[PDB]
């Protein structure tokens, strides 16, 4: 039988970073994450703001910020605070395990000191995780792994989407949850987030496929929505983050019963 | 039958970019790739010009760079052409279309503005290649599919490994080989780089495996190696490279008959 998320946040097994953003999302009855894609550090900045009250989470992918600068970041994590939302760069690392660790800790972006949460793909075996670790570990931070990809043609689907899920499971000290289309595990520790998502049927001309958040969250299982353009594109970005969160919220109470 | 790197420069398929690796490997009897796995600007600039007569392609990793400016780009440029070796960046993407196409032209790296070739997983589907040859394809770049990893654990094998294949073939425009661990491919217009080299038997203590040049080059039907480590930790990575080149084009002459 299923749990609340604020149940969920006092699993065992459950990892702090999870446990935090569950019980944000129960207090701020949100299960929306914003993806925040714009290359402007003013227009991210004023939508963490207007937006943070609705939703759990905020996600970047710094590497398209035109004037990216770490006080950039920091003005961020302000806003993250103050509205109580975890910050995941969307960074989708996929190379091998020595180089993602300075991927994730080095270079200009220095990613680990301000990403709550980041995501890798699980091609190259568990190597990517162990490195991730070495660094996301002593900093407390958390991993999605990538078990399903919400675009046309992609290759994350049986046994490529079973390996993930087991490889989640062996490292359950950093990883806390799936990119998924779907739940993909049977336990209730693990998050799923599902990107790919608007109210609307479509996609883009890129590959992109849509399903709605009731699609998303209430027939197909998962926990978090998250919304790209189907926000950013609107005219009134605050009024379209309401709609996402209500959908998402509802489907969520709907399925729980 | 087997063609020289010279002659498959001139088939009629060939990309312009292969084209200009080829030749430039016959021209300098290099088919070597250095892996500059470095953290440092000057590190980096003082590789590429000592060991740019020994190099068909220094490959990169700029979000390691700890100084990346683009002005440190253009100065590789500068020993890019004066040696004669492609510039190589090895990012590996892994996203969406819509959203490759932004990491590749934009953000702080402008990749695309200084890159040669890059490459992508084709975990997301063709989108992925669709999204970077917009970019791609205006600014004459090249780019390489990973149809096989090198690490412990990979899941870029049988069916993945075909579909990466595919891909490329049905790509020609913009695709002009892969990273792999072997020939993938049959047709001699696409080239085949492999990671994962060193002399001696081994790996890392993060899942990387290595095999010889010997093995990859000869046995294998690959390419051209690319070395990091094996190179960037000896004491003399003149010589290291030089020991690394001799190898490779052996091995290759050897194959060659
Ligand atoms: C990443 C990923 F691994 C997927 O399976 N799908 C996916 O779209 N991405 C990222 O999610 C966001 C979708 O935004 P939208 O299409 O709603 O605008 C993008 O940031 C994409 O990179
Ligand atoms: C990328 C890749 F897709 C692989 O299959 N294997 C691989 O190692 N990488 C990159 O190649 C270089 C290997 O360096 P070395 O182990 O020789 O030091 C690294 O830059 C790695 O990221």
């Amino acid at each position: 039988k299923e749990l609340s998320f604020g149940a969920r946040a006092e699993l065992p097994r459950i990892h702090p970073v999870a446990s935090k953003l569950l019980r944000l999302m129960q207090k701020k009855e949100t299960n929306l994450c914003l993806s925040a894609d714009v290359s402007l550090a003013r227009e991210l900045l004023q939508l963490a703001d207007a937006l943070g009250p609705s939703i759990c989470m905020l996600k970047t992918h710094v590497d398209i910020l035109n004037d990216f600068t770490l006080d950039v970041m920091k003005e961020l994590i302000t806003l993250a605070k103050c509205h109580e939302f975890l910050i995941f760069e969307d960074r989708k690392f996929a190379d091998i395990g020595n180089t993602v660790k300075k991927q994730y800790e080095g270079g200009i972006f220095k990613i680990a000191s301000w990403a709550d949460l980041v995501n890798a793909h699980v091609v190259p075996g568990s190597g990517v995780v162990k490195g991730l670790q070495e660094v996301g570990l002593p900093l407390h931070r958390g991993c999605l792994l990538i078990a399903e990809m919400s675009s046309t043609g992609s290759l994350a689907t049986g046994d490529y989407t079973r390996a993930a899920v087991r490889m989640a499971e062996e490292h359950s000290e950093f990883v806390v949850g799936f990119i998924s289309g779907s739940r993909v595990s049977m336990k209730p520790e693990f998050l799923h987030l599902t990107p790919g998502v608007q109210l609307e049927a479509g996609g883009d001309n890129l590959g992109q496929q849509y399903n709605s958040p009731q699609e998303v969250i209430g027939k197909r299982g998962s926990d978090i929505i998250i919304v790209g353009r189907g926000i950013i594109s609107a005219a009134d970005r605050l009024e379209a983050a309401e709609m996402y969160r209500k959908a998402a919220w509802e489907a969520y109470l709907s399925r729980l019963g």
